[PDB]
């Protein structure tokens, strides 16, 4: 049980009488009053201690990545990696380390929708036996900016306009595209956010990245540059925008519920931890600077090497105490890992320690159960708001004769202390500049775009078309096109169409046709369809429900999560048409007999909004899902102009429908249903 | 200009060089580094001061009503009301007082959707010349619970489950309905939240209520019991649930955008302030106890008396400094007004002062520009975090010979001080009980349901069906039915159908057929269509766009906000099909020629999602909006099976369509398009 250490702070209230926070049994359903219809008394200590606690429940949300959810798990090392790192959690084959992971969007406040288009956070804590090590990563391998000092500019520009606080959880507004075009470094991450990575099917269907080049350091001080990757065992999968939008309203909790359900159902998600490892002398060898976080390292130059696997298999018991309070920091580093001179990383180190002071309102946040390491804390820190321990050492300073030298200094040679990479040097003048090696903002955006499938490329174009069309300022829109043109004239032209502008002439400076692997989502089928969701459209009239129940049982055999939908909650029915929507499902299947709710009297029940069943089937099809109908239910497909010969559309007997749907769910999205320019 | 007083703290950065927060011009686009590809230096004071400010930007959201938006405006008294109150802001005809109003939902966090189903906040500050007076109201006249001590219970049950923090901004889950059924006083507000009040078309189309009985007190100490009402001059209007859901996704900012736009466009919204006035000796004379916040006073017993009007005409300059930071309190009271022994109001007084300490992390939040009164602060308060003043009086205590008696005591007869209603008395034993007069939890929910139109009643039932069907626990659903049945056997029967439960046996103790005016939304057409939105569906091909532009100009004459939609942003086009949705508009009109995008090739384009023009027209129709088509565009209506002669459907020449659409917009929703229980029987 990854959560074991937390059991000692769990509080069970079952079978108990109500109390105040300072003990003593009470009742707290009536205010104390002066007379039957009298005023409430100030001496009502019960009322006040209860309302004061309530009044003060809220803490500031994260300044970024406010919207998110997490779970506990276990990371298992596949080997003794002492040849590349001194890091203890990687020191032995099969060595296990508890983890907690939080996934998130970036721009939106708490309560914003999971399926907004955004970069996503993928933050992992390893509670190692040598301290907490966090990889605070995203689901996209590059970031918008090259120097941490520019972070408030980026974030201000993306978050809501400061006059009216519009729009929520969206880059689709003037200030964001003003920034993207004024600060061209941003174009690469922008392309990723405009691809499927911006609207993932779930947290479980994302890869993860540390983004920055870090260093692995061995006991003897030897170093390697490293990129951290998390490779999803569930496969990458993305929504389509028009679906993400409806889902944002129909279930803002889509991703957090998905993770929760997967874990509760015993379908814990896994990711392999992989690294790219390159020598120090490669820092500038690949046509860009590895200190530049707006670039990724093509796998063709340095393949992924798998180090282990983490599985998330325990949900939190209290979301606030665990998920909300957890405080990640890239400065949570351990022996065997070191930083690089990445100027984005450099400033994060400051920011994440400082921000906790805001969010936790005091300096002792590492003492919160979710933040505590498992490995022991021994130092001369004292006091501070909410000090939860009682220190025994009264000689809280070093050096000292009186404490006999304890706690003692640890370094590279004694006590397994942290140490900076011995070979690192500094040379040159102090400066407020960036290396000219950071200057190319367009080659990699082109590389990424090149590496997507034709429809996948169209999604990127259509996302930009959608977003930029919201920009009211004409010149910003032209500025955007000028910058896009530097990446691809074709991209610029196709976007320009939507904006009713003329794209600039070709500017071939950065154009090229190279491609790289591992960045596409839609070029590969899913490795498993376990946990995927099938909505079975039925009806309470006739024999449909019994067949739907039979269909459900067979589908659940293949690890699928099945929802039988009908007009009302009859025996066997999981959800009403009123409550159902296609966004909730990876596949939509009309049970035989249910055609009766697609036309005629059966389709006009006051029990659901007009057209509801047809809409679900229509949405499912247009959004590229496998859709099917059993037996006579094929009339339902006919009612919406859909034909059986189409890819990802299935009809016939129950056996045949199940087989096709299950194969279709591996394809996941049927891209033949989306038009491409030309 | 209601914001005039705020000008002194406004900061203009145009034409200036960048500085630190302690002055000194700087650059702050590059971190200071030890060498060309070097590590960042700790001595980079510029970096740290910039990022420290960024790092500490957020403050806690409000514990309830975290999601909302506000505006500045002016309140004008219609007369000298000194005959009923000593309140200075009501003391002369035409007297003007600056106001700020924040509207909100309740359950959802910041960032949740404006069109979630929920009670809505309607909080108004009057910056009077005798201190700040806040009416902290909602858009529904009754509250869930009868004693403030139960607030954390209600709120906890309605907010997301504490294990996984699901669901956001919704009562549609087990714990909420467990609470509603375990604590039946909640049933009244529940019915209102399940009506159109739960899903208003905008903040501008809501009424407002103080909910509690308060007291108006004259100079001589005579009091009357009072209910505060805000009556929208824009008329009440609501969405349908299936619409509100899509809108939550398509535009989470729908309501804050609507208010912002109305104000920017010079279409400031207004509400009349009205009161019901009750004799003290009639507190329990109307079939319930006026100290009970779960009850409203039927207007048949005590009609609304209009005292004045408030108009919101200025948007904020900085949302955070103004809207987010403003701190309302029902304890913000002034001479001429007093509290009552309403046990819910009673505890609010404590909670709103205390909670500011959490949100603002300090005791000086009244010093923030948006919280400051216009009338002057003089007392012996000192220090505290963030103290923004420098006090001159060194004898900061009373009584005192050394300060000559200043600041001096003010009371009823001296210095126009606040005073508690002199006639108020306490009688009886100290108790942790509620008056038996509070016992009836079903009569008024029944009264409210009786007072809605048939389709309006259907909306309530369908909302309950939708919500309750989310409850996983079977006993909880049965508990809910047992409670609904105490209100109305037919309601429980109709809801039971959805849940697959047996229609309960009548339990007539509280049943009655009484009706009251002023609670329906749909039984009345809008007084104005100004600001309402028309989506004109057009095309870049052919002559459609030119005709669309003409249609637009005429519509705009009648005060409408018109969006011309096409495949891409050609000249005259306001929005692409890709970016458009029916939820954005109050009416949808297909411009002549646009029928080409409803079928065949024109409907197949990489520029928008398959079926988008059709989906917009379909949604508009199904959600009860006025829909229309000019000339040949009638083919678009045909394509979605809509007959040209239905109510709320307009087809013909440009002139006729404009006429019909403008007429339909006053009706606003065409309720004939919604099935009522029994309709589908053979
Ligand atoms: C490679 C670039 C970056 C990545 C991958 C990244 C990732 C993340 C993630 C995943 C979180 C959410 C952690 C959680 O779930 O609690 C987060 C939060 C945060 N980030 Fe970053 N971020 C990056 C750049 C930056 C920069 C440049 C800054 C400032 C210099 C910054 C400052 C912050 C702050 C202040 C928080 C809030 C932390 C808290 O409140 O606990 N980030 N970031
Ligand atoms: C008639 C019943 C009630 C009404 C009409 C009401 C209305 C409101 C409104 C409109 C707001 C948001 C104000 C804004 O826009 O900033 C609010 C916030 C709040 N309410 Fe109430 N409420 C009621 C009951 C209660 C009760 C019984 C309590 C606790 C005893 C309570 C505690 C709070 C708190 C702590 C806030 C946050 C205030 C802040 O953070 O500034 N409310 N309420």
């Amino acid at each position: 049980d990854a959560r074991q250490r937390l059991k000692e702070v769990e509080v069970d209230d079952n079978g108990q009488f109500m109390t105040t926070d300072f003990g003593g049994n009470i009742e707290e359903q009536f205010s104390l009053k002066a007379g039957g219809r009298g005023s409430t008394l100030l001496e009502d200590f019960i009322f006040r201690q209860k309302l004061q606690h309530f009044d003060h429940e809220r803490i500031p949300e994260r300044v970024v990545h406010a919207r998110g959810a997490g779970a506990h798990g276990i990371f298992t090392s596949y080997g003794d990696w002492s040849n590349i790192t001194a890091a203890s959690f990687l020191g032995a084959k099969d060595k296990q380390t508890p983890v907690f992971v939080r996934f998130s969007t970036v721009a939106g406040s708490r309560g914003s929708a999971d399926t907004a288009r955004d970069v996503h956070g993928f933050a992992t804590r390893f509670y190692t036996d040598e301290g907490n090590f966090d990889i605070v990563g995203n689901n996209i391998p590059v970031f918008f900016i090259q120097d941490a000092i520019r972070f408030p500019d980026l974030i201000h520009s993306v978050k809501p306009s400061p006059d009216n606080e519009v729009p929520q959880a969206a880059t689709a507004h003037d200030s964001a595209w003003d920034f993207f075009s004024s600060q061209p470094s941003a174009l690469h991450t922008l392309f990723w956010a405009m691809s499927g990575n911006g609207i993932p099917r779930s947290y479980r269907h994302m890869d993860g990245f540390g983004i920055h080049t870090f260093r692995l350091v061995t006991e003897d001080g030897k170093s390697k540059l490293v990129k951290w990757h998390w490779k999803t065992k569930q496969g990458k999968a993305a929504l389509v925008w028009e679906e993400a939008q409806v889902l944002a309203g129909k279930n803002a909790d889509f991703h957090r519920q998905d993770l929760w359900d997967a874990i509760e159902s015993g379908n814990a998600p896994s990711w392999e931890l992989a690294v790219q490892l390159i020598d120090e002398d490669k820092a500038q060898a690949y046509g860009f600077d590895l200190l530049d976080p707006t670039k990724f390292l093509p796998e063709e130059f340095a393949p992924l090497q798998v180090l282990g696997e983490m599985t998330l298999n325990r949900n939190p018991m209290n979301y606030f105490a665990e998920t909300e309070q957890i405080s990640f920091q890239p400065g949570h580093i351990v022996r065997g890992v070191d930083f690089t001179e990445d100027p984005l990383l450099q400033g994060r180190l400051y920011s994440y320690l400082d921000t906790q002071l805001n969010r936790h309102r005091g300096p002792n946040f590492e003492q919160l159960p979710i933040n505590r390491p498992v490995s022991g804390v021994h130092n001369n820190h004292r006091d501070g708001q909410g000090q939860a321990w009682i220190h025994k050492n009264i000689h809280h300073y070093s050096p000292s004769y009186l404490n006999k030298g304890y706690p003692a200094q640890a370094n590279q040679t004694v006590g397994r202390g942290f140490f900076t990479t011995p070979g690192r040097t500094a040379s040159g003048v102090l400066n407020r500049e960036l290396s000219a090696t950071f200057d190319d903002h367009y080659t990699q955006p082109r590389l990424f775009f090149n590496s997507l499938t034709p429809v996948e490329q169209q999604f990127v174009i259509n996302a930009i078309r959608f977003e930029a069309s919201h920009v009211t300022n004409e010149q910003v829109k032209k500025n955007v096109l000028e910058q896009l043109n530097k990446i691809s004239n074709d991209v610029a032209k196709r976007v320009a169409v939507a904006l009713g502008l003329e794209a600039p002439q070709p500017d071939p400076t950065y154009y090229h046709n190279n491609v790289t692997r591992g960045v596409s989502i839609f070029n590969e089928s899913l490795p498993t369809i376990a946990t995927l969701r099938v909505g079975v459209l039925s009806t309470t009239k006739g024999g449909s429900l019994d067949k739907a129940k039979a269909l459900k049982e067979q589908l659940e055999k293949d690890g699928l999560k099945v929802t039988v939908i009908a007009e009302y909650l009859a025996s066997g029915v999981d959800q009403t048409y009123s409550a159902a929507d296609a966004t909730a499902f990876d596949a939509v299947v009309v049970a035989e007999g249910a055609e009766r709710v697609f036309s005629g009297k059966g389709a006009m029940s006051p029990l659901f909004p007009a057209g509801r069943p047809s809409q679900i089937l229509t949405d499912g099809y247009r959004w590229g899902k496998p859709v099917a109908a059993v037996g006579s239910a094929k009339k339902a497909l006919q009612s919406i102009g859909v034909e059986e010969k189409e890819a990802g559309v299935y009809a016939g007997a129950q056996d045949e429908v199940i087989k096709g749907v299950e194969e279709g769910l591996k394809v996941f999205k049927f891209l033949e249903r989306f038009a491409v320019d030309g």
